[PDB]
């Protein structure tokens, strides 16, 4: 396992309460040995004015999963913040929930790089994102 | 002026009602002859679990301002969608509202590139973002 912190899904989902993660109903659904996965609804809270998933909402999902995964790969009072993030919106979404899957590209002593792919309910890729974190 | 559509600030702000823009109290505040500006609160809707503005929330603001400016530089039934986005989180925001200022880097026939800088209430740069759009 890449993780250094041991956390439960329930405890992970409690982290979002009362901040942006909870307000968008981002739910962590699986902690793998080297992956982290969360879903997010496509509705009035996450759509742009023309009925599509907001490109920024996909990025909120990516930065949420990658930063939390980043945090879980540190120990003690180390913190992890997003330093640079980028994304390509390859397909639009309109309804249902999208699913983000995050895996590590680099786990360094001072920086990390995460890949997050976001899929719709038919399993089609909608967003491909890379997040670089700084360990403080 | 770079705009091809004539829209009022009130009409711009009406676009966000019932979607993510309205949900987050993103408010368009100024249309320049070649800049667009909007603000966004740093609060429970936009913070990450450790009290900072969520890096994804900055990107929601950037993609919101950039995509609308992009749309205003097209005409009739032309649509504008975000294609690629990247952002540098150079300083944390913690309170008040942040202000995004959007300027064109490239305005093309089938694509645009927008620069959006996001400042805190003390005028310090917190996020610097670039959005690439596709015109459909
Ligand atoms: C350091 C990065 C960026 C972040 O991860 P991180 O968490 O921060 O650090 P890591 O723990 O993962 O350890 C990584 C390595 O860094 C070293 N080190 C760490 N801290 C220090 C330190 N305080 N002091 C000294 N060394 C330090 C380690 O010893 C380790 O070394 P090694 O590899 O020999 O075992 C890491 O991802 C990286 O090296 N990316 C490749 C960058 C690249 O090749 N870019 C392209 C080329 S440069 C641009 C260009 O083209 C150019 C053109 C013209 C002119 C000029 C330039
Ligand atoms: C500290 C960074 C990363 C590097 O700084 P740098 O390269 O050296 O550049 P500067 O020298 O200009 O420093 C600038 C200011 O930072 C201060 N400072 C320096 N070191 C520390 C420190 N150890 N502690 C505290 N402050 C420190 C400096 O003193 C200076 O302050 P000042 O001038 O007033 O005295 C800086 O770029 C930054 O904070 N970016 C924002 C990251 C961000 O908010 N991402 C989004 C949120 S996290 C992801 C997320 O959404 C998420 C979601 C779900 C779950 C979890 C998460």
């Amino acid at each position: 396992m890449i993780w250094k912190r041991k956390i439960t899904l329930e405890a992970l989902n409690a982290m979002g309460e009362g901040n942006m993660v909870g307000f968008l109903d981002i739910r962590f659904e699986h902690i793998g040995d080297d992956t982290l996965e969360a879903t997010m609804p496509v509705d009035s809270r996450t759509k742009q004015p023309f009925g599509l998933l907001h490109g920024g909402a996909s990025v909120v999902l990516a930065e949420s999963i990658g930063s939390v995964a980043g945090y879980l790969c540190t120990e003690g009072e180390q913190k992890v913040v997003g330093l640079e993030i980028n994304a390509n919106h390859v397909r639009s979404a309109r309804e249902g929930r999208v699913r983000g899957v995050c895996k590590p590209l680099h786990l360094g002593s001072r920086h990390q790089v995460w890949q997050i792919e976001i899929f719709d309910e038919k399993g089609r890729l909608c967003c491909s994102s890379r997040l670089t974190t700084a360990i403080l």
